[PDB]
Order: structure tokens, then C-alpha cells, then sequence
């Protein structure tokens, strides 16, 4: 997956960003089985005041997670995952749940590329990973926290 | 919905940002019935020159609106909504309509979370809201212009 | 199309951004037949360290391309275009392909607006073009490198 995380500048320190990324990644792996190294968290910071709710300019305490996923998972699983991202980001960012928005979009795995390779269908990550070259496998394994 | 609005840095004053957010939110509310406070406009600013059209570097005048919506509305209504966004953002930002791109993407409401809660299906926002806890309604209600 | 290109601040010089934009635009035009001026490349820069893979903070050498397209093309074609974007961005940005992620999302052309006009279905770009006013055609024609 790629989780785009839209937050205000300086609302998350580097250690908070790290904690948030770990919480989202742990949730994704925990509920889908996808290896840690296949989950990206991409923080997009903007000055406070660039978010409007109902036309009302907001302070710096809002977070929008746009998760981009492969098609093929059940609505039940996606609901569980969205709920866990809400719960665990709330803890990691020390932010009330009312300030968290989470949207999941899905695309065919056949039009999703990670580490320069096309993704497998959900659930087939082990066979896919075993089929990768030694260097590729080693390079991915550097991305596990 | 969440409207990601990609603009150049300093192209929009705070007042023009407020105006553009109001134009989009009013258009969404007017055409869908969804309450003002359920519409987020999220400005993403980048330095002028980061936009290319046909490989040609642009100045700071281009606007791309990526609207993220729940599934369930008609193609007829979605066309009316995108046209109104083009028309009203053009006025609010004082930008010629030719500089405006607008893309709508849709997701099942079951995988969309706002204010920490999953959204209802389109058209059921009234009873959804009435059934939220009193502190959640109060928090939401403030985001109205 | 709109290709959102997420990169670290300072990783691409102005010339490298031009080269990457041209490589993506030339890949899209070459494989879909859509004219150059209908392809936007939109660079989104963030400070290095805002990207995490598997919970691990990354340096400045990662690229995520989010291509937003009309529905209607085959999986085979989308695969070739994703692969060519990987290959040609690798060259243009001087970045190993293992650092490149590319996701394609699709929407109905009927809810996609460019230059203030609704897009036609894939393959019908020629006829769509010469039916716009000459002022709209003239404005688009400049956006060709």
C-alpha cells in the first residue's frame, strides 16, 4: 500500500512521524499479512490554515490518511483496517479521533508497481517475494522496523 | 468528500483560499445535500514551476482539484458538480476556467472515515448525524460557514 | 491524464524535473495516442525523511508516481505504460528502479475535466479536440514541448 498522510507543518516531530508510520505499517501488516517493507507511509506537510472543513479554516490538528490499496480485500477487513488506523494514529500522534479522516482507494494489483516490480494479488506476497532476485529481496528487507 | 486542491505557492491569498474553499463546499452541499461540515477542502501548495503540461513548465496559474467522493451518485449529478466547481472556483480564485482541471474519484462509503466515524451512504447523512454522540455532533457543527 | 509525482525537496533540479515530466508525458502519448498537452505532470515535493518504508525513514532517493487516468484501456496497455514510466523515469531522474513506485487509478472520463472541459472517451481525442473553440485549441497547443 501507499498511505498518503496529509498533516500540517510541524504538527508531527520526526519521532511522531516515525511513530505514526510504524503504527500504520503495523496495522497494515497485522491485518493483511503484507510484509512491512511493502507498506509506504508518505507524509505531505502543508502550512496550518490550508485545511477547510465546511468552509471554516482549521488549525494544525487535522490528519487525512489517503490509503491506496490493491483490489481484492473484503469490506469487513477494510473496515477493520480503517478503524485500526484511526485508533492507532490517535495514539501515535496524540490526537483526538474526531480529527482523523481515512479514505481507502483500490486499484488492480496489475497496475501497481513497488520497488520497480508489479505487485501480486493480495494474499500471494510470499510466493511473489520468493520469486524475486536475491539483490531485490535483500534491498526490500532493509525496510523493516 | 475531501477535495485536494493543488495550487502554486502564494497564488492564492488566505482570503482567496477561503473563497475557493467556500465555493467548493457550497457547490457540494447544494448539489448533494451533504452538510457543510462533512466537506473538507485541503490545499496543497508547491512552488511555481512544478506543474508541466505536455512537457512544458507552467507558471503559478494552474489549479487541479482532485475530489474524493463516496460511490452512489449519478453520472449526471457528478457532471453538474464538476462543472459548478469549475465555474465557481474560476470566480473565487479569479482564474480563467482554462487553467482548471477537476477529477472525481469514488470509493465505497464503508471504507471512508470522517471525524473518526465511517460515512453513511449518500442521502442518509441526516439520520447518520442525529445518531452520532452529542460531543461528536457538537464538534462537527462548528465547521459551518 | 494527471501524474502526481512525489519526490524529496532538492532531489530533482529544474532540468531533472523537466526531463522526468517529458519522459512521463512522452510515455503516455506514445502508448495511448493522447496529445502531449492533455498530460499533466504535477511534482509534489516534501522534505527528505517524510517517506517511510516498512516503518523505516527514507532518504531523498524515492519516487512515487500516482497516475490518474480515464477508464477504458486494457490491463495489457496499462502494464506497458507503467513499465515504461519506471524505465524512463529511472533514466531521466538517474535513480535505480528499485526506488520507483507507480500506481494507476482510473475514473470515468465523464467525471474528468481538463482546461475547463470534460474529457472524451479514450481514443476519441482527435475529434474532441477540433470541436473546441479555436481559443481553447490555441490555449492547449502552446502546451507542447
Amino acid at each position: 500500500p501507499v498511505y498518503m498522510v496529509y498533516v500540517s507543518q510541524d504538527r508531527l516531530t520526526p519521532s511522531a512521524k516515525h511513530a505514526v508510520a510504524k503504527a500504520i505499517t503495523d496495522a497494515h501488516r497485522g491485518l493483511t499479512g503484507t510484509q512491512h517493507f511493502l507498506a509506504q507511509v508518505n507524509f505531505q506537510e502543508q502550512p496550518a490554515g490550508n485545511v477547510f472543513l465546511g468552509g471554516v479554516q482549521q488549525g494544525g490538528d487535522t490528519i487525512f490518511v489517503h490509503g491506496l490499496h490493491r483490489e481484492g480485500r473484503s469490506a469487513d477487513l477494510k473496515g477493520q483496517l480503517a478503524q485500526r488506523i484511526v485508533d492507532d494514529v490517535s495514539v501515535a500522534a496524540e490526537i483526538d479521533r474526531k480529527h482523523i479522516w481515512v479514505y481507502f482507494g483500490e486499484m488492480p494489483a496489475q497496475q501497481m508497481v513497488q520497488y520497480g516490480r508489479f505487485l501480486p494479488q493480495p494474499g500471494h506476497e510470499g510466493e511473489w517475494f520468493d520469486n524475486l532476485s536475491s539483490d531485490e529481496r535483500a534491498f526490500m528487507e532493509t525496510n523493516v522496523d
